[PDB]
C-alpha cells in the first residue's frame, strides 16, 4: 500500500479507541475503559493491517471517481478498523484455543500477567465494539445495516470454520483420517477467505451503494479461489520457507502439505504421518519434513501455483454485471506477488 | 408464566435450530445443532419468557395476534441465546464445548434477528440494542475479574459502589433491561424516557436480585462456593464496611481460600457482623422503596408489568 494510505488508515484508530473508551459514556467504571483501552493498544494497531488497508482500496476502485472524497475514504478507513477489530477478537481467541506463545512477534493477549482464560471475555468485547463503531459513523447511511449483518453473518461463518478445523483433532492428537482437500477447501473458505477477502469487498461495494446480491456472489467466488491459494501458500512457506519459524507440524494442522502428502503416500509413508504428525519432538518435525521433500511437495506446490493463477486470471476477464476486473487483478498481484 | 405462554415459546426453539443449522460443511452444523440443542432449551427460561410477558403487557390489546405473540417468543429465543453463550463462557472459565462455541451462540442469535425482524420498524432499534447490552455485559465481566489478582481477591477494590456496577454491567442489563427493551420495541415504544424511566426500576430490581442470591450463597439451605471463590459478593462489601482491624485481617487471611476451614471462619464472621439482619433490613427497605417507584411509574407505562417483575424476584 502507499505511504498516503498506511499513514491516513493509522490516523483513525486512536479516534476509534476514544470512541469505545472515553466518549463520556460509562464514565462511573473508569478501570474498565483504562484496560478497555489497553485491549484494544495491544491486540488491533500493529501488525500490517493488510485486511484493514485493503477495505480502503476495494471502495476507492469501486466507487465512482467523483465520490471519492477525504469523508468517504475516511469512511472506507473507519471500516478498515472494523475489520482489524473482528480480527483481533479472532486471534485472540484462537491463540488461547491453539495455546500459542506468540502472534505477529508479540506474546499472545492470553498470556500476559492476569488474563488466562479472560481472553475470551476480552474477545466478545472486541468483537462486539465494532458494532458502537459502526452505530457512530454508519447509522445515517443507507450502508449501514447490510454492513452490520456482513460483520454477523462473517462472524457466524468464520465460527464454522473454527469449529471445523477442530473436528480434524481429537484430544491434541490430528485424526487424520479428516485431512481430505475437501475438507481443507471449506476449513480454508470458512475460517479465513470470508473474512479476510469477501469482507473487506462486500464492505467497499456496500459504501459505494452496490447491493446487487449477484454482484456480490460474483466477487465471491473470485475472492473464495484466491482466498485458497493465499493458504496453500502460506502452508508451503510454513516448512519451506526462509527464516517467522513454522510450527505447523508440531501443532498438527490441517495443512495442505499434510493433505496432499496423505494423497501421495504409499503405506509405509502413511505410517510415519500417523507416528510423527503433530508431536512436539524436533526430530518428529525434521521426520515429517523429509517425507514432505521424498514426496515432491515442492514441485507439486510449484506446478499448483501456475495452474492456479492461469485459471484465477481466466475466471476475472470472465467477471461481469459491471465489476472492475483491475480490483481482481491487483488482489491477485499481492497474493501471487507477480 | 401460564401452561399456554411455555408451550408456546417452547414450541418456537426447533425451529430456531432448523433455521441456524439446516450446506457444503455438514459434520460443523450438525455439531452445531448439538451445540444448541444441548445448551440454549433446558431448565427455566426466566428471560426468554419475561420477553413475551413484557410484549403481552405493553402492546394494546387488539395487537396481540398469534403472530405477534411469536415474535416476542422470537425474541425471547434471542435473550436465552446471549444466556446460553453467558453460561457456556462461564463452563470455559470454570473448565464436548469449545471455547468458540460462546462466540458462535452469541453471533447466532443476530441471524435469527435478521430472519425475522429485519422488515419491521423495530430492527435498528432492536439490534443496537442487544450490540450496546452485549458490550456493557463484557465491561461488567471485566469489571468483576478487576477484583481479583494472582488468584487472590483485592479486598480494597470490595466497595459497594464497584458491587453496584458490576450488578448493573454484568448482569441487569441483559437479565432486566433488555426483556423489557424488547418487548417495548416490538410494540412499537421507541421513546427514551420510557425505556429510561423502566430501566430505573429494573436496575434495582436486578440490584435486589443479585444481592438476595449473594446472601443465600452463604446463609441458604442447600452448595455456595463464592467464599471459597474470592467473589466480590454483597455479603464480602457489606462485612468489610462493619469490620474492626482484627475482622478485617480475618478476610484478608480467610477470604477466597480453598480450605473448607476458611469458608466455615467467613461464615463465622458473617454472622458475627450480623449480616442476616443488615441482609433483612435492605430486603424490607428495598421492598418498600422498589413498590414505591413502581407506583410512581409514568410516560404512560404499565404498573403491573413491574409488579409482576418484582414479586418473581421477591416471592
Ligand atoms: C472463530 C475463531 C476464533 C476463528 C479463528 C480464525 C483464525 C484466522 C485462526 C488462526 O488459524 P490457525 O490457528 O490455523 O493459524 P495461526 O494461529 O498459526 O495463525
Ligand atoms: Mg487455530
Ligand atoms: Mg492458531
Ligand atoms: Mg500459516
Ligand atoms: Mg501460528
Ligand atoms: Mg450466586
Amino acid at each position: 500500500f502507499s505511504k498516503e494510505e498506511s499513514r491516513e488508515f493509522m490516523a483513525i484508530f486512536p479516534d476509534i479507541v476514544r470512541d469505545l473508551t472515553d466518549a463520556g459514556r460509562h464514565t462511573d467504571i473508569p478501570e474498565v475503559t483504562k484496560r478497555f483501552a489497553k485491549v484494544l493498544q495491544y491486540n488491533v494497531p500493529t501488525g500490517k493491517k493488510t485486511r484493514g488497508l485493503s477495505t480502503v482500496i476495494a471502495y476507492k476502485m469501486l466507487e465512482k471517481p467523483e465520490n471519492l472524497t477525504p469523508e468517504n475514504v475516511r469512511l472506507a478507513g473507519i471500516l478498515g478498523w472494523c475489520v482489524e477489530l473482528l480480527q483481533a477478537s479472532l486471534l485472540i481467541m484462537d491463540d488461547l484455543m491453539d495455546r500459542s506463545e506468540t502472534r505477529r512477534g508479540q506474546p499472545c493477549w492470553y498470556r500476559q500477567e492476569n488474563v488466562g482464560f479472560l481472553a475470551i471475555n476480552d474477545c466478545l468485547h472486541v468483537e462486539s465494539s465494532l458494532y458502537s463503531v459502526l452505530r457512530k459513523y454508519f447509522s445515517h447511511l443507507p450502508c449501514y445495516v447490510p454492513i452490520i449483518e456482513l460483520f454477523h453473518d462473517v462472524n457466524f461463518k468464520t465460527n464454522m470454520g473454527q469449529s471445523l478445523d477442530a473436528l480434524c483433532m481429537k484430544d491434541g492428537r490430528p485424526i487424520l483420517s479428516q485431512f481430505t482437500m475437501k475438507r481443507y477447501s471449506s476449513i480454508v473458505k470458512y475460517k479465513t477467505s470470508y473474512y479476510t477477502f469477501q469482507l473487506p469487498v462486500s464492505l467497499g461495494m456496500y459504501l459505494a451503494d452496490m447491493y446487487d446480491p449477484e454482484q456480490h456472489r460474483q466477487a465471491k467466488t473470485i475472492l473464495m479461489e484466491i482466498g485458497e491459494f493465499d493458504q496453500i501458500q502460506d502452508d508451503f512457506l510454513d516448512a519451506f520457507g526462509d527464516s517467522k519459524v513454522g510450527t505447523d507440524i508440531k501443532e498438527g494442522k490441517c495443512s495442505w502439505l499434510a493433505v496432499v502428502a496423505l494423497q501421495r503416500s504409499n503405506p509405509a509413508q502413511r505410517q510415519i504421518m500417523e507416528e510423527h504428525y503433530g508431536r512436539p519432538e524436533p526430530e518428529s518435525t525434521q521426520i515429517i519434513k523429509n517425507l514432505y521433500i521424498e514426496l515432491g511437495l515442492p514441485a507439486t506446490f510449484a506446478v499448483y501455483e501456475e495452474e492456479s493463477f492461469n485459471i484465477i486470471r481466466t475466471h476475472i476477464h470472465q467477471i461481469s454485471k459491471g465489476l472492475p476486473h483491475d480490483l481482481f487483478f491487483k488482489i491477485m498481484k499481492k497474493i501471487y506477488k507477480r
